[PDB]
């Protein structure tokens, strides 16, 4: 079995293995990365996702997430204040600002001490899920704009022709925005290229022990855990590498720099933070091996996670039993 320990993969594809996408996934896991949950995948030096982000500050962050904490220092959950509407070059300024702006810091390592350590204090203002994409259309290889669609596939593979469509979002990140404990919807795997800016420290669960990752977060997360049974599709929970480490769950770390793609794959569990102001791109993918991953994942009934229209098929045609409790919850 390759990559026993589940480690995450770091790839350097030339600009020719560059060209097919689903083949070079289907390598990475021949090799054993989605072990991990996670893989980077460094482009060729030949690469470039569009010419220059000279042009981006009139973009809108139309909602724009103040995440206030609530918790301890590891172990706390978050919740989304909307802000009023502006732009990424109002937003840039703001994260530089003496308010928001990245503490001075002698490495990778000790800004993760500080975040872990004061992340609970402060409430960064994230400009997540905005529907676009920054590659050029004359970009070619790794696009994130012309994937093929997961309703594409379901259909390859299953032959059923269903509604929805596929396309990428924008995140705009400052000093200690966070990402909590999840798996994709439908624990489909993602792809995320970090644009520009301050790095991305991610933290991931192998998938053949995404269980351990939930039993300890409904021990911690109790009142929570009796509301629903799939917290975690909340997207609110953190639960600090040093918690994690004293409960004996497996997880590794990993950082991402601008010009980087990380892929997740299904069933990883996966939580971070921004070092400073970036701008990441990422957007849901399939490919064969994730139909069972598709049939099996869990889902929110409550009403907490709201999702989007193109969920509705996969869930009513790979998890008919669950179709109508979970649709109750969408409405
Ligand atoms: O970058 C972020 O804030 C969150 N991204 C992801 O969870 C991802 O790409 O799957
Ligand atoms: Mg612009
Ligand atoms: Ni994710
Ligand atoms: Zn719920």
């Amino acid at each position: 079995a390759q990559n026993p320990n589940c480690n995450i993969m770091i790839f350097h594809p030339t600009k020719e293995e560059f060209n097919d996408f689903d083949k070079y996934i289907a390598y990475m896991e021949s090799q054993g990365a989605h072990r991990a949950g996670l893989a980077k995948i460094i482009p060729p030096k030949e690469w470039k996702a569009r010419e220059t982000y000279d042009n981006i500050s009139e973009i809108l962050i139309a909602t724009p997430l103040q995440q206030v904490a609530s918790g301890r220092a590891g172990v706390f959950t978050q919740y989304h204040k909307k802000k009023k509407a502006m732009t990424v070059g109002e937003y840039r300024h703001l994260a530089n600002s003496k308010k928001y702006q990245t503490p001075p810091h002698q490495n990778f390592e000790d800004l993760e001490r500080k975040y872990w350590k004061n992340r609970i204090y402060n409430s960064p203002i994230y400009g997540a899920d905005i529907s676009g994409s920054l590659f050029d259309e004359n970009t070619k290889q790794w696009n994130l704009g012309h994937l093929g669609t997961i309703q594409d596939l379901l259909e390859k593979e299953c032959g059923v022709v269903i509604e929805g469509v596929n396309t990428p979002y924008l995140y705009f990140g400052m000093w200690k925005t966070t990402f909590a404990w999840h798996t994709e919807d439908m624990d489909l795997y993602s792809i995320n290229y970090l644009h520009l800016g301050e790095p991305k420290t991610w933290y991931v669960v192998p998938p053949e022990h995404g269980q351990r990752l939930e039993r300890l977060a409904r021990e911690l997360f109790p009142g929570s855990s009796r509301g629903c049974g799939a917290f975690l599709r909340h997207k609110v929970a953190l639960i600090s590498p040093t918690v994690l480490k004293e409960n004996g769950i497996p997880f590794n770390r990993i950082t991402q720099e601008a010009g980087e793609f990380m892929v997740t794959f299904p069933y990883g569990y996966h939580a971070g933070f921004n070092h400073g102001f970036n701008c990441a791109e990422a957007i849901n993918f399939a490919t064969p091996r994730w139909i069972d991953y598709g049939k099996m994942a869990s889902q929110c009934s409550c009403g907490e996670a709201r999702v989007t229209f193109s969920m509705d098929a996969f869930v009513r045609i790979l998890q008919p039993e669950r179709y109508d409790l979970w649709k109750r919850g969408q409405d």
